[PDB]
């Protein structure tokens, strides 16, 4: 028994070591108030009903107020598995426990409802079959923190409550959302699939494929997910996997035509370029990424510790497993290839405010591979017909404009293709006969970058709703766990409203209004916003100086956004003639992408914001029907290094994500101040022996709710 077997890897890697043997007061102080996050521990030389006085590291005293005191929990608490047990809940205290664990390579910790996960940035052998095996049917409290644990508890709850389940895994980029997501899947595939089982493999083989097309190297992660996802794992009434469905969100289509220095475009481009046969290449009029605009710009065409070649095998291999037809494949690759050619096209001004395509090279390559007609692509690109009254005139675009349309084309295609891959995969995996499901959400948390644009507002709106769901969930519990004699998600409402309100109209509604609109510009747009909200809506901020930015007070703080391009982004335009050109494609796949309203169109067309709000609401509607579980993935630093947990990087995250918030209530909100077993009837004996004060202690029903007080003096007592 590994749980019992202290030699087991289980014990080693998942537990704080058991050294079986069977008067002071510290604080976390900051030797630099300018460094709110760089504490030190100091001893309290004494108190005063009003304050505390300790001893700096230097051993040269200072003195704060009790009510300002970041008291250090007793050392015995150092490494506890759930922050719900700490006496002292305060930032540094919290950090300190995470740290102590992280230092022992214990990346998982609970904080009440939350599973906190700190990326280790190195391999930790804990996702082995043996490891799976150990987690089966065990309660959270019976085994070490782990993503398998949460996964198991959701699976049991599902079988026991006959209720759908959900797992919400969020956090910043490179924090390990995706890692944890796969493990959830893996564990589920193991504990509930076929042993002595094809659907499972298929279900598994779907992630590699989506990753090839939707992930990429960024400066924060070598395999960034450039789309959000919701994985519905489907079970029959017996508790075995019947199927699966994937919902994707906000693919970063722009990355196809532009990548920052050092980053890469999507994986697949490289894999394709480096994995194709000497024969498909030329067949594909292919060449090296060096020779490709969309791949020659960032200075990076490689990922260290990565073989595009080998990875291409997989993708392919996976394609076969799921079921893509060889031709479907080729076609899928033709698109990629196609896309590459288009990036190669070069518009020059050949006479006067008009682009000319002097070199028909790249054009031919694109077309040929797209199975479209060189002549109309061209005309669709450089001279699209534009409706101007009754009039449908062909319009000659300059060079700039011509390129952007070309880019718009590249993006729809990429975007469209992804859309298709997802459906096609669903076709193969999906079951609406399902009894139940366990859904896993893998998407970024709040995002505050150097520059925040329309995409960040969306992500942050979602986060705003996810956090209110958490808060509400959390009050339900309390409320219900009180069948006897403070709604928290009400607090997220104003922000939510500012963004999505209808009347008065919020940011999105104003944006939509402007997108139809005649006098349509980024400047009219930003003016309307301040006009409606500056000094008028408490969650809004008009900048002292920028004329192109605005601030929203989000849950996790203010985020300044920039409006450049919102109108275009909201409309996501694509020249219809261009729609026309492709509509008539030789390719069977290309045709779908342009002929299938379900693919080639948004839902009388709605805008991007409108589509986003909707898919957000649908998502939430779904969640509301589940028993949710919460996973907060934490990045330990910004260097992609193990062993380096920087205070500041960490505390920021615990404030944004709501572990910290969620916690502080965990002071008042003292359920988990239930030491059913403690140092029941003599459990007042003790209180009566040490004669502690009534109303710091609490008698539940054999259960409990003790005091985050004497409790933290009530342990290193000599008796
Ligand atoms: N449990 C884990 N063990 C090892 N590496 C991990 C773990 N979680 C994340 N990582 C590391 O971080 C990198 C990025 O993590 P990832 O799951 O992709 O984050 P996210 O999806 O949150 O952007 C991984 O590819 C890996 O190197
Ligand atoms: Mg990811």
């Amino acid at each position: 028994n590994p749980i019992h077997d202290r030699t087991s890897d289980y014990h080693k890697y998942l537990k704080v070591k058991q050294g079986d043997s069977d008067d002071k007061r510290y604080i976390w102080y900051n030797p630099d108030p300018k460094e709110r996050d760089s504490y030190e521990c100091g001893e309290i030389v004494s108190e005063t009903s009003d304050s505390f006085t300790f001893k700096t590291s230097d051993g040269q005293d200072r003195q704060v107020k009790k009510d300002d005191a970041n008291q250090r929990n007793p050392i015995k608490f150092d490494g506890v598995e759930d922050m719900s047990e700490l006496s002292y809940l305060n930032e540094p205290a919290v950090f300190h426990n995470l740290r102590v664990r992280y230092n022992q390579d214990l990346i998982y910790t609970y904080s009440g409802l939350f599973l906190v996960a700190v990326n280790p940035f190195k391999r930790i052998p804990i996702y082995t079959q043996e490891m799976v095996d150990i987690f089966k049917g065990r309660r959270r409290n019976e085994v070490a923190p782990h993503i398998f644990a949460i996964s198991d508890v959701a699976y049991r709850s599902m079988l026991d409550d006959r209720q759908n389940q959900s797992l919400l895994i969020t956090g910043e980029s490179g924090a390990g959302k995706t890692e944890n997501t796969k493990k959830v899947i893996q564990y589920l595939a193991s504990v509930a699939g076929r042993n002595q089982g094809v659907l499972e493999q298929q279900i598994l083989q779907a992630n590699p494929i989506l990753e090839a097309f939707g992930n990429a190297k960024t400066t924060r992660n070598n395999n960034s997910s450039r789309f959000g996802k919701f994985i519905e794992i489907q079970f029959n009434n017996a508790g075995f996997i019947s199927g699966a469905s994937i919902q994707s969100y906000l693919l970063e289509k722009s990355r196809v035509v532009f990548q920052s220095e050092t980053e890469r475009n999507y994986h697949i481009f490289y894999q394709l370029l480096a994995g194709a046969t000497a024969e498909e290449k030329k067949a594909l009029h292919l060449a090296g990424p060096e020779s490709f605009n969309y791949l020659n710009q960032s200075g990076c065409v490689d990922i260290k510790g990565v073989s595009d070649s080998e990875e291409f095998k997989i993708t392919r291999q996976a394609m076969d497993i799921v079921g893509f037809s060889q031709e479907e494949q080729m076609s899928i690759f033709k698109i990629i290839a196609g896309i590459l050619h288009l990036g190669n096209i070069k518009f020059e001004k050949g006479a006067g405010e008009g682009a000319v395509l002097k070199d028909k090279t790249a054009l031919n390559a694109a077309s040929t591979v797209f199975g479209v007609n060189p002549s109309v692509l061209e005309k669709a690109l450089m001279e699209p017909r534009i409706l101007a009254g009754r009039d449908l005139v062909a319009q000659h675009l300059n060079v700039e404009k011509s390129s952007s349309s070309r880019d718009a084309l590249v993006k729809a295609l990429y975007g469209r293709l992804f859309l298709w891959l997802v459906k096609k995969i669903n076709n193969v995996l999906c079951q609406e006969r399902k009894a139940y499901f366990i859904g896993v959400l893998d998407i970024s948390g709040f995002e505050i970058f150097k520059v925040n644009s329309f995409e960040q507002l969306c992500i942050n709106y979602t986060n705003e709703k996810l956090q209110q769901f958490f808060n509400h969930h959390m009050f339900k519990l309390e409320q219900e766990e009180y069948l006897k004699e403070i709604d928290f998600g009400l607090d997220s409402q104003a922000t939510i409203d500012l963004i999505d309100g209808r009347q008065p109209p919020g940011i999105l509604a104003l944006l939509d209004e402007q997108s139809v609109f005649p006098n349509a510009t980024d400047n009219t747009l930003i003016t309307k916003l301040h006009s409606h909200f500056s000094k008028k809506n408490a969650k809004y901020e008009e900048p002292r100086f920028s004329k192109t930015e605005f601030g929203v007070t989000h849950y996790a703080g203010q985020v300044m956004y920039e409006i450049q391009d919102w109108l275009e982004k909201n409309k996501d335009p694509l020249q219809q003639d261009l729609e026309l050109c492709f509509k008539d494609s030789s390719d069977n796949v290309v045709t779908k992408l342009f002929n299938d309203p379900n693919i080639a169109s948004r839902a009388n067309f709605i805008t991007v914001a409108a589509q986003y709000k909707e898919q957000l609401a649908s998502l939430m509607a779904t969640l509301e029907t589940t028993n949710p579980h919460f996973v907060r993935c934490i990045i330990p630093n910004n260097k992609q290094l193990p062993a380096k947990l920087e205070d500041k990087v960490v505390l920021d995250q615990l404030r944004c994500n709501g572990v910290l918030e969620g916690i502080r209530i965990t002071r008042k909100g003292f359920p988990n101040r239930i030491i059913y077993a403690d140092f029941q009837k003599a459990t007042d004996a003790v209180l009566k022996h040490l004669n502690i004060d009534p109303e710091q202690f609490r008698f539940g029903i054999t259960k409990i709710f003790f005091r985050a007080g004497q409790l933290a003096r009530i342990e290193e007592a000599r008796e």
